Order: structure tokens, then sequence, then C-alpha cells
């Protein structure tokens, strides 16, 4: 593979592409267990072959093959998992979940710099996902934000952990129960996302910030070590948000249900 | 009993109006013993009642009776107190002042939804309260600020913590000591009022809030929860700032005690 | 030594101009060794002497008779250090500067209200310097920044400590690994200068701090405690970034150690 993983080991730069069985498949972008196990597993493979050959600040690229970013939890999941009142399975796909952002926040346990392409819209852990690398590309009119409230759940994942690192809590609380949609341009301007470049523009834009990136390598070890004994968020806490999280799908009544499968059939 | 408590069962929404004993009553709507007294009091009435009745994100509002919001602490029992040399019954006072403001930050320890209607001024303690909500609706041209400084004292209530919560901990330095005021406008461009109606359009912009956060009971109640670790301020913090601001408040000369009486006067 | 002080000890004011042996001397108005241990020995003078006396909210200003405020760091102490390396010595400076920038930041231990005037510009450590005070005023036109990221180094003498102060971590890496130079007005908007005004009114407005601030002796020791609860930046957090810091500096190449010869020489 569901990855269209891009290896380029002479600059030590990897493009990992979501969504790459989409392009001979029905549908529904999103964070299916495929993908969210792929994602995973590749970091592991890819942390410790960086590890091993001693890369100074490699760079790993997030970004997709489809005509989005992203969409979100894999709904018809949740709502199978909550019927059939398997909180452990749904635990489970959560915590995997946590593990796959939290890498690109952590560098891979390799002090990588993690950067984000959105040319398409990414709701839901999608902007989890794209708030997880430390820059953010995206696109002019790209839409970014997560929907998950308005089937009365909320964004279990990061996101609080990740806004909380470029805003407020009482204004990331905001942009996460408000539900509300918004644009690049207007991501810029909250300090939600770094760089908005124009239309199709954003592969280049990736590319350059490769090139400066990589002048100063051992300026950004510094950093993300600096970060990781100060600001940077404890994996074993957003361990703790997921119980959360998952405690409260289980909860979940019926007209929420329904919506879901509401969403189900056009997702 | 300084109180008028509009409570209904059915809805689990709850105002608290202060300063109602003042319609008849010369004045001083400030936070006099007997009010805050009341405020506490009824919250742990409220306290037991709601958590027996397994209550799911309940609404509770703060508002005014009076023309003003509050006018802060009770100048003249700091005078007297102060004067008298009795921190013993000065930080009573300020104990059950924290305990207060930091119930309504804690949902009521039932992950209730508070909203202040912020219809007159609100300044100090009165200001503090406001803050101490999760959510601040307040009408066109209303001045909210704390000159607590004006008699080289500062705001001990809560406002450093919950400023703290929307604005960097520098600003909140600048703001708290610089005693100035902010019309309502001007404080929703800081982060420190969420929602700002017309004037009359308070008790209706607070109904919004109420319907919109109803419709998503189990995402608020994580939220509460989520905050909960980390973010929200931890009640021994709040109780060593006032144990700070009362040896201050008991280092005071006779200079500030006239700026005090000045001010009970021009109020 | 290396400094000038006006003592002013019945007003209980205190100025500490940088660079008094450089109307003489030759030149490099940067943190020599030596200034850096007048800057820590006048601390300890000054602060057990204001504490011994029971000094209430006495007032330093850090000021520069150069023409600059300070170039920061000696990379010329750092072509020699690194290239000899000798790593003790090295973590030696930069303890020393790690204290002598965090005294001003915590009061001096005598909960003083510390003051940068930045006549002229202040790059690299001269701009931490500049942040570790409690107020910072800068006249029109002057350039603040962090150059040290143009030949691979990171701000490491206070930067990520007092910028996360004013505003969020993730505006203070990307203002640090940009390495820009950013003019006082809008740095002032950036909230991190505090007070801009025309060229030559530079003690007209440093003046005009002091007469506002000891109109309130009590409550700016009050709030100086309170961020001492939970706000400071502790010492030993500090200490430890340093020595991410010298061993980021072993690690320097001919490339970067080439580019601060051409730097000391343009100084």
């Amino acid at each position: 593979p569901t990855l269209r993983i891009t290896e380029e080991p002479e600059r030590d730069v990897y493009w990992i592409h979501m969504h790459a069985n989409l392009v001979n498949q029905p549908g529904r972008p999103c964070f299916a267990s495929r993908l969210v196990d792929d994602i995973v597993d590749y970091q592991r493979e890819l942390g410790d072959r960086l590890s091993a050959s001693h890369a100074l600040s490699p760079h790993v690229v997030l970004a997709s093959d489809s005509d989005v970013f992203n969409l979100g939890g894999d709904l018809e999941l949740f709502c199978r998992l909550i019927r059939e009142g398997d909180r452990a399975r749904l635990l489970d796909y959560a915590q995997r979940c946590v593990r796959g952002v939290h890498a690109f926040h952590a560098g891979l346990g390799t002090r990588a710099h993690s950067i984000a392409l959105v040319q398409g819209n990414a709701l839901g852990g999608g902007f989890e996902a794209a708030l997880s690398c430390h820059t953010i590309v995206a696109e002019e009119g790209v839409l970014m934000g997560l929907p998950e409230v308005l089937f009365d759940l909320f964004p279990g994942m990061g996101a609080y952990s990740f806004l909380c690192q470029r805003i407020s809590p009482r204004l990331a609380e905001k942009i996460m129960l408000e539900g509300n949609l918004y644009t690049a341009s207007q991501l810029k301007e909250m300090g939600l996302v770094d760089i908005v470049v124009p239309v199709g523009e954003g592969v280049a834009a990736v590319e350059q910030v490769i090139k400066e990136s990589r002048r100063i390598p051992h300026a950004w070890a510094a950093m993300r070590e600096v970060n990781e004994i100060a600001t940077m968020v404890p994996l074993h806490e957003m361990m703790r948000i997921t119980e959360i999280w998952v405690d409260t799908a289980m909860q979940l009544g019926e007209k929420s249900l329904r919506t879901m499968d509401r969403l189900v059939r056009a997702q």
C-alpha cells in the first residue's frame, strides 16, 4: 505494498507515498490498518538502516499518490469494532497510529528531519499525520482540518499534542472541538503550516527545503535533541490519550454510528 | 443567597447569577466574602448532585445581575485585614477564592462545561473569574482587566494560571502588571475572549454555545479528561500563588490602602 | 575591567555597559572570556550586596558602549579550542556564559528587574543576553538575530530557553535555524522586543521603564517569585543544553571554521 516508498540513499532522502494501492483499487484513501501497518513497518526498517549507517540528519518525506492526502480513520473498521464490543482491537489500531505519527515527530529515533508534502485534502488523522512532520509544505487551495467532531468523537492520536507545539492549549482545543475546515493560506496565518507554495509547485518546494536543511546538518541534530529533553511529546503520554480516545468511541450511540455509516457510503 | 440560581435538571444546564442581593442594596458588586462562600458552597451542592446523576458534559454558566460582572476582591476586607495584620483570616479569603475559580476550571469534578457571560465590567478577581471558564462570552464594548497593581499588588486569585493557557507567560506578565484595560473585541483578538456579540444578545449566544456543546457530550468529556493530564492548572500550584499574594499584601504600607479606598469610592 | 558601571545605590539602580575597553583597545565587540567573567563576577558582587542589604526590586540594566550591543560569542576562541580539541575548557566557556545570561533572567537571586538597552546590533550571544533580561528596550533600525546557523552552529547559550517564554517553540526553532536578522520594529511585533523608540532616546525609554517599575516594588517581587514556582527556566536545564552545544562544536569541519575566520576579520 500500500506504500509507494522511494529510496534515495545517496542524499539520505526517503519519500513515502501513501495509497500506492489506490492507483489500481476502488477508493477511500484513508488510514486503513494496511496503510497504518505499512508506514509503521517501513519506519522501523529505515529507522535501523539509517541508524546503522550513522547517517547525520537524514530526511524523511511523507506524501501521497492519491488526489487527496488522507481522509482519516478507516470508518468501516470503527463501526465494526465498536459494534462487536471489541475495544481491544480498536485500542490496538489506535496505538499503531500513535506509533506511526510519533516517529515523524521524533525523527525515527535518528534525529531525522521529517517533511510533510500536502498536495490534497488532509482531514482527520490525515491532519494529525500532517502535523507530526517537522515542516509542512502545502499547496494553495488545499483544505485541512478535522471533522471527527461531527460524529461526537474527537482526534485522539496527537493533534492536541502536535497543535500545542505551534499554539496554546485553549486554541488547540478550539481547533479540535470546533470541527472546522481550513485553507492552507489560513493555516499559514495561524502558523499551523510552514510554507504554502503555488499551484502544483509543492513537489519542488520540498526539494528546496531539502537543499537548505542539508546545509545545517549538525545544527539540525542538536535541535531535535534539544526539543527531546524539553518540548517533544513523550510516547507513553500519547498512549494515555488513545486509552481515553478508545473508551470514547466505545460509547458512541447509534445516531453517531449511522452518521459514520453515512460517510461510509460516500467517503 | 447572594446568588440567583436558574437550574434546569432535564437539560442539565445551570446558571449562577451573582450580585442578586444588590438589586435593592447600595452596591459593591465585588467578591464579597458571602458571595465567595455562596459560589463555592453551591459548587459543592451541584457537585455530588451531578456526580450521583451520572450526567455527561453538563453546562454551568456564571453571569452577573449587576451593571458589572464583578469588581474584583473586596478591598475593604483587605484594608481591615491588612491593618489588623491578620493573614490567617486573609489567607482564608484567598484560598476560598481559589477554590471557586478552580472548580469552574475543573468542570466541577464532573467534567462540566463552564461558560462566563460577561455582560458588565470585570476587574481583577472578576476578570479572573471569567478566565477560569472554558468559554468566555462578552457583550460589545465591555471593559475587562486587572488594576490590582494600582495598590502595588498583583492579581493572585488565578490570573497567571488561566492566562498562560491562552497567551505566552511573558505576555501574561505584562497584562497583569501594566494595569491596563481592554475592550471585549480587543480581548478577542488576543485569545482572551472567545465569543463577542452585540449588547443584549449575550444570553442568546450563551444559548447557542450550550446547544452546539450539548451536541457532542463524549468529545467534550474526553477533552476535559485529556486536559486533566498536563494542560490543566493544578490546585496546589494555585494555593502556592495566593500564599505569595497574602505575604505581599501583608507588607503593604498605608500608601496603598489610600489608593484602595479611592477605588472603592470611584465604583 | 571590561565594563562601565553606573552605580546608583540610593536608587538601587545599576548600569552594566559592556565593552568599556573598546574606546582605547582594538575591536571585537563580542563576548570575550574576560567579559563573560566580568559579567558573572559583578553579578556575584552586586548580588550579594543587594541580598545583604535586604533590597526590594532592584534594577540592573545591560547596555553597550561599543558601536553595537554585542556581536555574541567569541568565534576567535572557537577557532582554537575546536582545532585544539580541548573540550573541557570550551564547555567552561559556555557554562560561564550560561550562568551569565541566567542571572539576568532570574533577577540575580535578589528578584531584581533586568533591562536590556539595545543601542546597536545584537547578534548571536548578544541576542540571547538581550532576551535573557525581563524587559528589552531597543532603538529604531537595530538588527537582532542568530547568524551562527550560517556556519552550521546552533544558538545554545540561552536562545531556546528565553524564546519559548515569548512565542511557540516551533516559532523558536524556526527563528534559530533560519538564521535571519530582524529589525527592531518587526521584532517587537513578534513579541520579542518590548519597547521600540527613535534613535537617541536610548536612556530616555529605559529611564521611564525604571520609573514605572519602582512605582510598584511589591508586585514585581511577588510576580518574580511566582515565575519561580513554575515558569523560570531552570539553571540545570540550561547547563544540560550547553553540553549538546559544545558536543556539537567539536564536530565542526574546516568548511565551517574557515567561515568563522572570515567572520572574525570582518568585525
